[PDB]
């Protein structure tokens, strides 16, 4: 019925998918990239993370229900009185492979299928039937490629689907990304539609693309972080007021230097004012994954990296028949993906709370003849595998979602591997190194097209400029976390403070809030080995010191989840 979209090859050993836990993570990642290529459900950063958090939670409890863990316990218990939180019981079901399969297939089906359950109005109603059909191909195919096969008649398989139903019913946020009712309030430091993509024309009817179109101003998930059910966090998380706002409105020198730096480090390639280096351009594009065709969102890359870390540091050589390895991955991916989910909730909550402007607009609309540049252009979020120009993600700047996701994800890996891969203090540089890590943004295959993307053809048969293939080696998760955060500065899409306190990542000078520059005028960063996310700030509405930027927020979120052992967010503290 549909022409299957030809997906490019993934840079990763085929041996990885011989382990059924990695297999299902993989299918989750394939659905992630395909929904961003066809415009289906669970698009965007916060919600694409949630989909992975829900998949792994279900896989987690189904597996540990059949092979009970020694230290921790299942996220939900079978003995809980509260129905919503009551885990189904196996009752003789004892096939862990089939329970995971049923749980992964059910969750992924429930998440990505055409909502025939009637309740689909306005939730995400703008998805064509092709989008749905393309995602169905991925689902059907996955049943066929699953290592060990899939037995739908199996009691263990049925038990798994039962597990998924509970998690879906409890944690699904059908209308989470609703933009309905939100409109920007222009003014200094205020988020508004970005000048290079002020409005978009979208077909009136998704199932009628070449028919009429209508103007559209997109605001990504403005009510989500403030209303959605948290996963495993045990408290609300907050950041300090960004420079220029509220209690930090007097941080004039900090703000102004942030403008200077923004221009020199994140401008477009050919601008005279751009002092960023070719290598720094690489670090910026490496971590993008900005909802592009055949690429998806950041959570997809974070997982690609985590899969690599898991195989490199596994306890047993056998990827196919090792319960030790199965247990390790089910636990790790649940921890990392639940942390990613919550990182997404809180970074989005803060974004829309402060509604801080993007550097493109903060620079153009500065208003001061000697400080602003009313015609500046950023390197921008790359629109890979399209023929479109770079863009500014459709949501406020503070804090950076990438920085939060990275802080959460990599702080989780560190807490998990400390003592296994090396030894270090909780908040100090780790030993978790990896090599041969390739980003899909720079793999010698993906490209910037010269004509609109053709979904019926392989990317290699489509004219455009190919992204240089860069194979990377990283010394630690600290470096991964750090580079992922500063990547948004090189792209010009985030202010330094959206990442972390300037004081924690930049080299100071004798002038306050003004950091070091080299001869060509480029910003000098602290060595990764020396970076400590310790600089806090104040809030107008709350007492005390709070972290600055996304990195500390994510770290804080991962520590809390881990220290509590992956346990539900108490309902008493859920948004109401
Ligand atoms: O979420 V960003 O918030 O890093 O372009």
């Amino acid at each position: 019925s549909v022409t299957p979209i030809p997906l490019p090859k993934i840079d990763e050993p085929e041996e990885y998918n011989t382990n059924y836990i990695l297999f299902w993570n993989h299918v989750g990642l394939e659905l992630n990239r395909v929904t961003h290529t066809v415009g289906g459900p669970l698009t965007g950063p916060p919600l694409s993370a949630r989909a992975l958090g829900m998949l792994h939670l279900a896989i987690h409890d189904a597996y540990f229900s059949i092979c009970p863990p020694t230290d921790f316990t299942t996220f939900l218990s079978p003995d809980t009185e509260n129905a919503a939180y009551r885990l189904p019981s196996p009752n003789g079901a004892n096939d862990a492979r089939q329970a995971v399969a049923g749980a992964a297939l059910k969750m992924l089906s429930s998440l990505y299928m055409k909502p025939v359950e009637q309740p689909n109005p306005n939730p995400g109603a703008n998805i064509s039937d092709n989008a749905y059909a393309q995602l169905g191909l991925v689902l059907d195919r996955s049943v066929l490629e699953a290592p060990g096969g899939v037995d739908r008649e199996s009691a263990s398989f049925m038990f798994g689907e039962d597990v998924a139903d509970v998690f879906f019913a409890l944690l699904n946020d059908p209308r989470g990304a609703s933009q309905e009712g939100y409109n920007p309030t222009p003014g200094r430091y205020k988020f508004d539609d970005e000048p290079t993509h002020p409005v978009v024309l979208i077909p009136v009817d998704p199932n009628n693309p070449n028919g009429p179109k209508m103007p559209f101003r997109q605001y990504h998930a403005p009510f989500y972080g403030k209303t959605t059910k948290r996963f495993a966090t045990q408290s609300e998380h907050f950041l300090a007021d960004p420079p220029g706002l509220r209690s930090n409105a007097d941080e004039t020198a900090e703000y102004d230097d942030a403008v200077r730096v923004a221009i020199a480090m994140g401008g477009a390639q050919a601008l005279n004012s751009t002092k960023r280096s070719p290598w720094q351009t690489a670090q910026g594009l490496y971590w993008a994954y900005d909802g592009s065709n055949l690429i998806g969102t950041p959570p997809r890359f974070y997982n690609q990296i985590v899969r690599r870390i898991a195989v490199t540091y596994k306890k047993e050589e056998d990827l196919a028949n090792s319960e030790v390895n199965n247990a390790d991955f089910a636990r790790l991916f649940a921890l990392v993906d639940v942390a990613c989910t919550d990182a997404g909730i809180f970074s989005w909550k803060e974004k829309w709370e402060f509604e801080f402007w993007r550097p493109l607009s903060g620079v153009r609309d500065d208003g001061r003849p000697d400080h602003g540049d009313p015609f500046w252009l950023t390197l921008g979020a790359p629109a890979t595998n399209t023929n479109d120009i770079p863009f500014k993600p459709p949501f406020p700047a503070y804090p950076s979602g990438h920085a939060t996701f990275g802080g959460a994800v990599f702080q989780m890996v560190r807490r998990y591997y400390n003592g296994r891969v090396g030894t270090w203090k909780d908040d100090e540089p780790d030993n978790i190194a990896i090599d041969m890590m390739i980003s899909e943004e720079l793999n010698g295959v993906n490209r910037d097209l010269r004509q609109p993307y053709d979904p019926t053809a392989p990317i290699e048969d489509q004219p455009g400029i190919v992204r240089t293939r860069i194979v990377r080696h990283f010394d630690s998760a600290w470096e991964l976390m750090f580079e992922n955060a500063i990547s948004r500065i090189f792209l010009g899409v985030h202010w330094r403070f959206d990442a972390a306190a300037a004081r924690d990542i930049l080299i100071p000078t004798t002038t306050k809030d003004v950091y070091a520059v080299d001869n060509n005028g480029a910003t000098v960063f602290q060595n990764v080995e020396d970076i400590r996310y310790t600089t806090r700030g104040t809030r107008e509405d709350e007492e005390g010191l709070f972290p600055i930027g996304g990195v500390p927020l994510g770290i804080e979120i991962a520590d809390e989840i881990f220290n509590n052992g992956l346990k539900p967010t108490p309902p008493e503290i859920q948004p109401m």
